[PDB]
């Protein structure tokens, strides 16, 4: 299809169009990307991702068209500690993507240790909400919590300082305009606190014509829940 | 997802989200549901169907909601014979639906001979454009080409007279309003000739909560191409 849109205001237990990977599962009408124990507390060493099952036609070589797309979602992070880890990311990747070996912790379930910073070895565009940045293990991160745009590497091409608020939902709008090639991110807390980051990227040189979209989250030694509460997506192929 | 929409203004060869069954295949940017030889001419004894891969959430028991959906599509039929057969149908069925054994010809690839008129034996809602009505073989049909609404049986719950026009595209809009439970069908030719038929049906009593949508066509001893040219579909769950 030239156009595709879907909306999940909540996530009831009987899902048919979601591919669950790792520890991801539905609980209490939300997707819990990382593992929790019996009483709902986050645990260490867990990775989980979900992808929508239908493939998205991102660009078409024969017609020279590229899709405009918009992804809106909300999530909350909760943790007994004050330095919860590691973060959640919205990502776009080839359809057959699976959790890479050793991609836990700061690699967010998106990159393999050996090639995490090698741009020629990956095919992924992700918008990360990164809460852990200790320089001994997350050497690629700025030294503060941040939202970052990742293009084939865990070392973001662009970041903005961000504030983690335990238990508060963050509403996010991610938009890609093929006319300007701008991937824009706007995130807001309910009190109006806003964060914005953008980057120019030609999606045609990074990803294949057909892709899958989804979310990934991980916790290494430090942990927190990564609860995806709602998600809507729309894509339309346009001539530019 | 509570809402899902997709649009195929045309059908390029590179498809990823269509399930092809039987002889259906893409040719010349359209879906040819029934088999054609090398020269693009129709042949006898063929059946084909396509289904969109993502499942549609038609109704939800736990929330007392039912979907409002609209399906817009265009198709054309062509045959050198004076009695081209058998017809094309838009249908909604359980996700695991497959072509029933012996469902060729007048059964349109939707029903098995033994239970074709047994309503308690099927789960399908279909809108048929039926061009073959010989009273000796298609005993359930009215004696003229017609548009029919089929609910668990090849003997339509209702039909309206229709004119088959060789090689001319018919544009069709099928809508279902959960508030009134009306399934409405409006079809038009390019000169403005219009056909309309409506039926009240509680989809919750006929189909499961999650379904797949698609098209089916067949040719028995007489034949014609059944070419699906474009298709858009949208569905959203609403409180009733
Ligand atoms: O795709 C159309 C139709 O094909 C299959 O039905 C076959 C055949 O059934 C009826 O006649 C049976 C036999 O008739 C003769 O003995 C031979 O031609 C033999 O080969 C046939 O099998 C009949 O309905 C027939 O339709 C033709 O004849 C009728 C009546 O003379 C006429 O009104 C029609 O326009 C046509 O010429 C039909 O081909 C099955 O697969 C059906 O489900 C399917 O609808
Ligand atoms: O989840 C945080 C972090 O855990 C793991 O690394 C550890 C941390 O850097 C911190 O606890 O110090 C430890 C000792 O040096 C170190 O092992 C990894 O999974 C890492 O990727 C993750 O960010
Ligand atoms: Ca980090
Ligand atoms: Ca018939
Ligand atoms: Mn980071
Ligand atoms: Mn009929």
């Amino acid at each position: 299809q030239d156009s595709l849109s879907f909306g999940f205001p909540t996530f009831p237990s009987d899902q048919k169009n979601l591919i669950f990977q790792g520890d991801a599962q539905i609980k209490n009408n939300a997707v819990q990307l990382t593992k929790t124990d019996s009483n709902g507390n986050p645990v260490a060493s867990t990775v989980g991702r979900i992808l929508f099952s239908a493939q998205v036609h991102l660009w078409e070589k024969s017609s020279s068209r590229v899709a405009n797309f918009q992804s809106q979602f909300s999530f909350s992070l909760k943790s007994p500690l004050s330095n919860g880890a590691d973060g959640i990311a919205f990502f776009i990747a080839p359809p057959d993507t699976t959790i890479p070996s050793g991609s836990g912790g700061g690699l967010l379930g998106l990159f393999a240790p050996g090639t995490a910073q090698n741009t020629s070895a990956n095919q992924v565009i992700a918008v990360e909400f990164d809460t852990f940045y200790a320089q001994d293990s997350n050497t690629w991160d700025p030294n503060y919590p941040h939202i970052g745009i990742d293009v084939n590497s865990i070392r973001s091409v662009k970041t903005v300082k961000w504030d983690r608020r335990d238990g508060q939902s963050l509403n996010v709008l991610v938009t890609f305009n093929p006319s300007t090639r701008n991937l824009d991110v706007v995130a807001t807390y309910s009190d109006g606190t806003r964060y914005e980051v953008s980057y120019e990227v030609d999606v045609r040189s990074v990803l294949p014509e057909w892709v899958r979209v989804g979310f990934s989250a991980a916790s290494g030694e430090q942990y927190q829940t990564h609860t995806l509460e709602s998600w809507s997506f729309t894509s339309t192929l346009l001539y530019t």
